[PDB]
């Protein structure tokens, strides 16, 4: 199709390689160069994917065939890195949470407004064929009207976290798993049902050596009155689930998150079941759906909007709304009260 | 074994027959008589189970071979009926919620204290072989330490409830499904983890013609710090589930509540799955367990303590604690704040 969009990888940790393993399969993209502060990090990546490496950010931004940057740097560096790239006219892919502080999220919305570059903050779960199908079933009212949803994202990370790791520091990981795990489900929840109005959370450190929260249970009320539960837990074996309760039918989704990185087959390691009246008798029916390469398609969408125009699915505002849920939930714990999202956002 | 305990059925609605269908199978019990205000109601029951019928409560209480009463009258009549029977020296079985108002619950605790008769408030779910097994797994630490639990009890009752039915009136059904459905799971939760310390709830009428709440999501914090979620919903197909998250293993329980009344086989229409490390790999394993006739064994326990001494598993205080969760949750909705159980109880 179109001329492939030229991309540069910034931040060459683990997740940078998972991303490139998926996106370099695309005919829509061309990896041109990469940057890390560490020479060795640029060494390995550029050889692996066979692109250039740049000693300085300036050197990367000076390349005219770099149209888009793919930012996989630490959450607290998203803001300044996005500002530097957007002010050089580069379109922006940044990994999810947009940031961990409101200030930074606001800086990112502003510089994207200012510069007018394309922006995606990559929450890729909503792209899975299962989430797409669930969205269809809800929008068409196949399952009737939704009352509530229960979402869970857990793993045993907290159990092993020794005293000092960064995931144990509130400033870097607000609400513990609520940021690292919960933002995925927070995005799924507002994708499925629209914007959250208010939050209540109970949460605390459990079964851990770190000082951060490792277990949360969060209640949400939506702007339209619908409700949700989100459980985020760093103290148990891995679970990723979404239960949707409808007036005609319920949906029960489970994912084996261990196949997340294997992005073209992630959907095959999930199950979606519909519980419906067969009424005064119920039946549970398996729901099948096509797989979607969640990590590949999200980068490709930016390329599609650079070449063809339009907006990506998850802008700075939308991403900011996801972070705001996390901040409201932490605020809710400190202040022992429900918290309006407007209180956070404005 | 021992001389069978003589019992009288008071309140001869639907549930009275479900109860007798189970308990009259017992060698420990003898149904002697029954009372309802309506002659016809006493007509049908006494013929069905072949006992006496009494025109007046006094006439029933005058029988010396009535040792225990089985009270299946409306929740707001539990208190005066228990007081009249206990003051005539009869041991008490009463169906669950002990009552819907605190005042009444307090009257019942007091008259049982005063008279010293045996008392059981029948929350029979905890008696299921599945709940017994889950309790074992938690107490022995087979699943490691519990962080959180998610419990759900829903059905489509609200969808059909036309304007005027009693389930639509807050005073008779506080929090809607929270009373009728939730008290079961509230009892399961404190059976499994001990006493609740505080409650937060979001809830409202949804998809219904009645004025009551029909959808709740409730958060609980336990006196020991552990946490739980309870969803109660009258706007969707039936679900009864309990998910327990442990540091070594998770449990996922599902029950087909349609087999509740068929009490000797209820457990066969449930599934318990253990998710455990097989670590960095997980396996889901089916957990089997013996069935328990939940309705029969709960009545038999009262007979066992009348003949052999001791206390039943769920006294007036314990039952009152279950109601207090419901009242705290309604208070939480009105006052838009978390509510200490002590605030309700004392």
């Amino acid at each position: 199709m179109y001329n492939p969009v030229g991309v540069a990888a910034i931040g060459l940790g683990r997740w940078a390689y998972v991303m490139a393993d998926a996106y370099t399969k695309s005919e829509k993209l061309k990896l041109v160069t990469c940057y890390s502060r560490t020479e060795d990090k640029r060494e390995k990546f550029g050889k692996r994917y066979n692109c250039a490496g740049d000693a300085t950010m300036e050197a990367l931004l000076a390349r005219e065939d770099v149209e888009m940057v793919i930012i996989t740097v630490p959450n607290d560096k998203h803001a300044e890195v996005i500002e530097q790239c957007a002010r050089s006219g580069k379109h922006i892919y940044v990994e999810k949470p947009i940031s961990v502080s409101l200030d930074h999220a606001q800086r990112i919305d502003q510089v994207i407004k200012e510069t007018g570059v394309k922006f995606l903050c990559g929450h890729s779960s909503r792209r899975l064929g299962a989430l797409r199908k669930m969205k269809e079933m809800i929008d068409t009212k196949e399952i009737g009207e939704v009352s509530s949803i229960e979402a869970v994202f857990s793993n045993e990370r907290g159990l092993e976290l020794k005293k000092g790791n960064w995931r144990g520091e509130p400033a870097t990981a607000p609400g513990g798993p609520l940021t690292q795990l919960g933002v995925h489900q927070i995005d799924n929840l507002q994708f499925l049902l629209g914007p959250v109005a208010r939050v209540f959370n109970f949460g605390k450190p459990m079964y851990t050596e770190v000082e951060n929260i490792t277990v949360n249970q969060t209640l949400l009320e939506f702007e339209d009155g619908k409700q949700a539960y989100l459980g985020t837990n760093w103290a148990c074996p891995g679970v990723f689930s979404i239960n949707v309760y409808g007036t005609k039918a319920n949906l029960f989704y489970q994912l084996d998150f261990s196949w997340w990185s294997n992005s073209d087959v992630t959907d095959e390691h999930s199950t979606l079941i519909k519980r419906e009246f067969a009424n005064r008798i119920l039946r549970d029916v398996k729901v099948d759906f096509e797989s979607v390469d969640h990590l590949r398609v999200e980068v490709e969408e930016v390329a599609d909007v650079i070449r063809n125009g339009g907006e990506t699915e998850i802008g700075a505002e939308a991403s900011l709304r996801n972070l705001a849920v996390v901040l409201a939930a932490v605020k809710s714990v400190h202040e022992k009260r429900p918290v309006e999202i407007a209180e956070i956002i404005g």
